[PDB]
């Protein structure tokens, strides 16, 4: 039904929100510290000097284990 | 249809996976450091001296800003 289509769209958007903002291919699993933006996969986060969201200096990257992984 | 019920269940399970494992009421937004388990809201994470997943000591809690975060 049309309701089935609406739910498919919501599921797709939620799943897309869990993907890396740089490569759009791998799941987010890394946090820029200390700002806390958690928007990249490990490969993309490794090479950034500043947060791509707020421009804060990245002191280090913390790996995150999320239940959604 | 039956597929509407199947999709409702998938959406419910994905949303439940983003809720705190202790209170079951608030969204996850905190990481236990250094183990990295990210399974609690800020209120439950503040009260735990050991990670509830792996029992490693919590040195500190890092707040996480996730694109999935909602109000
Ligand atoms: C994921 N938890 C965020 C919110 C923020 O404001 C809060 C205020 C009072 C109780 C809980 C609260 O939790
Ligand atoms: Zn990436
Ligand atoms: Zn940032
Ligand atoms: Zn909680
Ligand atoms: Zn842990």
């Amino acid at each position: 039904s049309q309701q089935t289509r609406v739910l498919q769209e919501k599921l797709r958007k939620l799943k897309e929100a869990m993907l890396c903002m740089v490569c759009c291919e791998e799941e987010i699993n890394s946090t820029f510290c200390p700002c806390g933006h958690t928007v990249c996969c490990e490969s993309c986060a490794a090479q950034l000097q500043s947060c791509p969201v707020c421009r804060s200096r990245v002191e280090h990257v913390q790996h995150v284990y999320l239940p959604t992984h």
